[PDB]
DNA sequence: CATAAATCACTGCCTA
DNA sequence: TAGGCAGTGATTTATG
């Protein structure tokens, strides 16, 4: 596995250990087209920029609600499962 | 404990 | 053992 040689945590994927040499080098090259912020994910960043436009693909047919992002669908989901 | 938004970390595909 | 790209999930933050 590939182990970050700054603060000491291990990445099954040398990628995952990409991003997270990223956290150390705060690496953001994907800036809000609106408020600016910056993340280091385009798919995370055009998940905010659907906070802006207000798009939400993830529709739970539970409640009629809907997400930006699958993981908040799924625990959303979780609370309806159970 | 729950919501809306934030950030991290796992995943599938390819080569010397 | 090393490096990128695109899709997905689990986690945590900030607030009520
Ligand atoms: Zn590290
Ligand atoms: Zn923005
Ligand atoms: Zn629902």
């Amino acid at each position: 596995s590939f182990d970050c040689k700054i603060c000491g945590k291990s990445f099954k994927r040398s990628s995952t250990l990409s991003t997270h040499l990223l956290i150390h080098s705060d690496t953001r090259p994907y800036p809000c087209q609106y408020c600016g912020k910056r993340f280091h994910q385009k798919s995370d960043m055009k998940k905010h920029t659907f906070i802006h436009t207000g798009e939400k693909p993830h529709k739970c047919q539970v409640c009629g609600k809907a997400f930006s992002q699958s993981s908040n669908l799924i625990t959303h989901s979780r609370k309806h499962t159970g």
